[PDB]
């Protein structure tokens, strides 16, 4: 009766990558991957080096384990930004083929560094009441690790980092570390 | 099964087609698209001396978003998480407790800059699903700066070229 189209349907998975917690199992993984891709899609990492270009190529086995490994390391937010999408539509295929897309980490502390790696998305999807992906090609291009600057100079003076300053020797030494 | 939430997501998408070169018409058709011709927009601190509050009418909303890309900005989006919608008669209720405003800059820093808080927007009940009210409390701000990843970076000839080039603006 109705058809999402495509780029709702990466709102719908920015949106179910936010409800994910610190709790979410690899069954809340595998759910996720059986609502946004096909039961034979592949996700592909590529590259262009100097020993030429490298291909990582993710069955849909681990489609699930990549998404949960990206969050692994105290990562909390994780989205996508499309910009510029083409899309094309085939006899049972649509393609989103984004030049500038910029995939999103957000790290906790002790850096609270935001990861923005950017590149060339190429999604296929199907022409389907389900519109799953069949393809993620994701080539990249770009990478950059965003610290938070100290914006106020009395920050440095803030009892709680002198706290954690002596919180390391009360639990080390100060010959130690 | 109507989507208000999507309404920022196309925001985000129209505010991307903005060039350099976009008008004070663009600006004018922009806020057409997504705020009613009486809508109001209200960003709010708790302070040491208490609420502050500033609030731009319909006319001058154009000028609030381009006035966000006149620093050398080139991107600027909505991030909204875990909101919570309401219907009610003729209205809907957008409200975010974790809102992020995100501004990309350029030269020299490129920071990012995020800011975030409490978005509540009200949309009406429509075919346009316009925005009526916008009303951003901001609790939180950090300038995001990328870091040097290489220890070669420090050594770029291009890096040293724009430091001779200083020195020249000098005698």
């Amino acid at each position: 009766p109705y058809m999402v189209q495509p780029e709702y349907r990466i709102y719908e998975m920015n949106k179910r990558l936010q409800s994910r917690t610190e709790d979410s199992d690899n069954l809340w993984w595998d759910a996720f991957a059986t609502e946004f891709f096909e039961d034979d899609a592949t996700l592909t990492l590529s590259f262009c080096l100097e020993d030429g270009p490298k291909r990582y190529t993710i069955g849909r086995t681990l489609i699930p384990r990549y998404f949960s490994t990206v969050f692994e390391g105290g990562v909390t937010d994780l989205y996508y930004i499309l910009k510029h999408s083409k899309e094309s539509y085939h006899n049972s295929s649509i393609t989103v083929d984004c030049d500038q897309c910029a995939m999103v980490t957000q790290h906790g502390k002790p850096m609270f560094t935001k990861v923005c790696t950017e590149g060339r998305l190429i999604l296929e999807f199907t022409f389907d009441d389900l519109m799953r992906i069949k393809t993620w090609h994701f080539t990249i291009r770009q990478y950059r690790e965003l610290v938070p600057r100290s914006i106020l100079a009395m920050h440095a003076q803030d009892p709680q980092v002198l706290d954690q300053l002596s919180k390391n020797i009360t639990r080390m030494g100060l010959t130690n570390f």
